């Protein structure tokens, strides 16, 4: 079964689950997650001789040291940041390891291997492509204009706003909505309405959570709140201006990239036509083939585990 250690990282106490022995994989959680969200993955890849590693990020479950007053300590650099500190105390001897990310976790991974390609082998990332940076503007204003206030991203913005919606509703229901949804329409957060604006899918379509799933990630939220694991959208606007230097810089690791086809980061406009039709091989050399996986949400790596599990083994087996 699963080891869970704590190492000290980057100014961090970082909880990390271990399972296995073999060559490293680093696995990147997203938003609103958990290593507990790599749980069949890490399974199925340690039973094949590889070393499953998950940390909790920066903010998340039981990593703690990271001021929640604070949103600009959640920057992207901040966050590669830990994860090389992060594998210079566990690869140790490895040059490279393999990365497994999903949403943000592949929004931080992506910045890994622009900023640090020497300590990755190659790179499957799930949900979020490469996006190009705009040098018009952020990503917060940018969505924001498509979408309106309403809009999570926007509603993340202002510390205490969207923890003051969540509070009387609790993290459970928060949770089930949010792990449950299946629109490829973005999340809305009208002011004083709660999760009244996100619709419900067909309860048969969410079957792969469980109660018991749901539980393991309600139970850490209560206890943490959604401070942390929001303050990463807080950070966007400052990201923005830090990621100048790597306008026109490019992804130079041997990438996979597969997404649901309801995922709602697939649906914002331009993706497709970015992803499909070139521009994201441009930015992304090696990537090899991109794959869409037919009647999945956003949660690929919880609702289709053996599709991922196995995609991953068959890219990292040819290395």
């Amino acid at each position: 079964k699963i080891e869970h250690k704590m190492v000290a990282v980057n100014g961090l106490n970082m909880h990390l689950a271990e399972l296995g022995e073999g060559p490293t994989i680093l696995f990147i959680h997203g938003f609103p997650e958990l290593w507990y969200s790599w749980r069949h993955q890490m399974v199925y890849l340690a039973e094949r001789g590889y070393r499953a590693v998950a940390p909790d990020l920066r903010g998340y479950g039981d990593t703690t040291g990271a001021p929640l007053n604070d949103p600009s300590k959640f920057s992207i650099l901040h966050l590669v940041g830990d994860v090389v500190a992060l594998l210079e105390a566990i690869a140790l001897n490895e040059e490279k390891v393999f990365v497994v990310a999903h949403d943000l976790g592949a929004y931080i991974a992506w910045h890994l291997c622009l900023f640090r390609p020497d300590k990755v082998k190659a790179l499957v990332n799930l949900s979020v492509h490469f996006s190009k940076r705009n040098p018009k503007m952020n990503k917060v204003e940018g969505l924001k204009a498509i979408y309106g206030e309403d809009h999570y991203v926007s509603r993340f913005q202002v510390p205490g706003e969207i923890e003051a919606e969540f509070a009387p509703i609790g993290a459970k229901s928060v949770l089930k909505k949010i792990l449950t949804y299946r629109d490829p329409a973005p999340l809305y957060f009208p002011k004083g309405k709660g999760l009244e604006a996100i619709p419900d899918a067909p309860v048969a379509l969410s079957s792969w959570l469980s109660e018991e799933e749901l539980d393991y990630y309600a139970n850490k939220f209560e206890q943490t709140g959604f401070t942390g694991a929001v303050n990463y959208y807080r950070a966007l606007p400052i990201n923005w201006e830090l990621t100048a230097p790597w306008t026109g810089a490019q992804v130079k690791v041997p990438t996979k990239f597969i997404v649901g086809e309801f995922d709602l980061v697939y649906h914002i406009p331009g993706a497709k036509e970015y992803i499909h039709n070139g521009g994201f091989k441009k930015d992304v050399p090696l990537l090899e083939e991109v794959v869409v996986l037919e009647g999945a949400a956003h949660f690929v790596s919880q609702e289709r585990p053996h599709e991922i599990s196995k995609h991953i083994y068959d890219f990292i087996q040819k290395f």
